[PDB]
């Protein structure tokens, strides 16, 4: 029943994924996929929030206080059986005297149910993701 979680992103450089549902029969999913390089784990929050038509819904991804210092290899944030309408990926988000840094044009893909990385042009930072799609 919470709309938001925490989870951790490991580094390692083995693949995880953590996903979160919400909604009558799991309607609203939400799934981070990535590999990792760094020396601890970091404490995100996945938030899903769902709309009065029964169809918009969000999925953000974030690390709170808008630093990470993994060194993502990949990352792939899904929703199956849904279709983006906006996404947007961060390097950085904004807190205190920092600005959101949204990713360059060439460092991301934004499919009909995916927001990815995109291989060999990928910086490698990544602190924040917005999806908002339509169920």
């Amino acid at each position: 029943e919470p709309t938001t979680v925490a989870f951790d992103v490991r580094p390692g450089g083995v693949v995880h994924s953590f996903s979160h549902n919400v909604g009558p029969g799991d309607k609203y999913t939400c799934m981070f996929t990535y590999a990792s390089q760094g020396g601890t784990n970091e404490q995100w929050q996945m938030s899903l929030g769902t709309s009065e038509d029964h169809q918009h819904f969000t999925c953000t991804i974030w690390r709170p206080q808008g630093k990470s210092y993994l060194y993502f290899t990949q990352f792939k944030a899904e929703v199956r059986g849904a279709e983006i309408e906006y996404a947007m990926a961060y390097s950085k988000a904004a807190f205190e005297r920092e600005s959101d840094v949204p990713l360059k044009t060439e460092e991301f893909e934004v499919t009909k149910t995916a927001v990815a990385h995109r291989p060999g042009a990928f910086k490698a930072e990544l602190s924040k993701l917005v999806i908002v799609a339509k169920a």
